[PDB]
């Protein structure tokens, strides 16, 4: 509370930590459904069903332009993209098991990095 702080953990690695996550997660081999924005023009129900389209794109945009106030900030964005494919995706497709691995490989990373 006012005047009363836990001791400062060192936050100024951040940035450039979040920006190597999400190169990591771009060339994974499976990253290629999430590398860019969903065509909302050409793929019918994805504007009206998903309410906050995400993608690694969009992600590394933010990033580089001061758009995340925080760490858990990011993380949120990088999630919601995997939040978005379960809606959208059978688990049983090539995508759906594309959004698993990806949402495992980037929090095994996440842990390795900050936790
Ligand atoms: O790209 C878009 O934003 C888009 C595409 C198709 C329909 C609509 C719409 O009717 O709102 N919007
Ligand atoms: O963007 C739309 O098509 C829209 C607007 C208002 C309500 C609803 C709805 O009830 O789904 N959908």
């Amino acid at each position: 509370s006012m005047s009363v702080k836990k001791p400062k953990r060192d936050d100024s690695k951040d940035l450039a930590l979040c920006s190597m996550i999400l190169t990591e997660m771009e060339t994974h081999e499976d990253a290629w459904p999430f590398l860019l924005p969903v065509n909302l023009k050409l793929v019918p129900g994805y504007k009206k069903v998903i309410k906050k389209p995400m993608d690694f794109s969009t992600i590394r945009e933010k990033l580089s332009s001061g758009q995340y106030p925080n760490l858990e900030t990011f993380a949120l964005d990088v999630r919601l993209v995997f939040d978005n494919c379960e809606t959208f995706n059978e688990d049983d497709s090539d995508i759906g098991r594309a959004g698993h691995n990806m949402r495992k490989y980037f929090e095994k990373k996440w842990t390795d990095t900050f936790k």
